[PDB]
DNA sequence: TATATATATATATATATATATATATATATATATATATATATATATATATATATATATATATATATATATATATATATATATATA
């Protein structure tokens, strides 16, 4: 396929596919039931490592989300299968980015030293089983 | 007229039992809307290429599979016309 496509062609696709995309979402519910426990695995392995750190290092209520933004982006980079040779660069990239959004670096050096215990989350939960 | 037995009305308060309204905040249970981002689950659109899966069009030839037309004759299969 190309790239360069007009504004009308994409709108024409999205408008005419409405019936098929909703009758495909109706089957994607059946598929989502068994695959949805990656949510449970994700928040288990993130809260089990961040609730003691945030809770005992002294950060407040509503800044915990900004720290979750940092940790969640790091876990996304992890479970797209990317090991330490890219992580040693994306750690200082994320450090500068969330310093730029108003955090304090006396928290950030300790937090970037802390996030090496977060790992990959998502697995597969549908086996083939031809029998 | 005064009592004992039950059905409802009032007179004026304070109680115990349940149905809903408010007064003003705080909380536990669920349905949705927002504020602002970063995630995990799926439906489609794009940005830009290279892949694997199938539907068709072309580029240029060569080949295996069948449907018909010709080129030039010779022959096996049947339908009819002539020659004598």
């Amino acid at each position: 396929r190309r790239t360069g496509i007009t504004t009308e062609d994409a709108i024409t696709k999205y408008s005419v596919k409405a019936k098929t995309e909703q009758t495909a979402y109706k089957n994607a519910t059946k598929d989502m039931v068994v695959q949805a426990q990656n949510i449970m695995n994700f928040y288990s392995v993130v809260n089990q490592a961040l609730i003691p750190w945030l809770n005992a290092h002294g950060v407040g209520g509503n800044l915990r989300i900004l720290y979750r933004q940092l940790a969640n982006e790091y876990v996304k980079v992890l479970n797209t299968k990317q090991s330490g040779e890219v992580i040693k660069r994306l750690k200082i990239a994320l450090r500068h980015k969330y310093w730029l959004r108003g955090l304090d670096e006396a928290m950030l050096d300790e937090f970037m030293d802390y996030i090496d215990s977060l790992k990959s989350t998502t697995t597969n939960y549908i086996i083939f089983n031809m029998q």
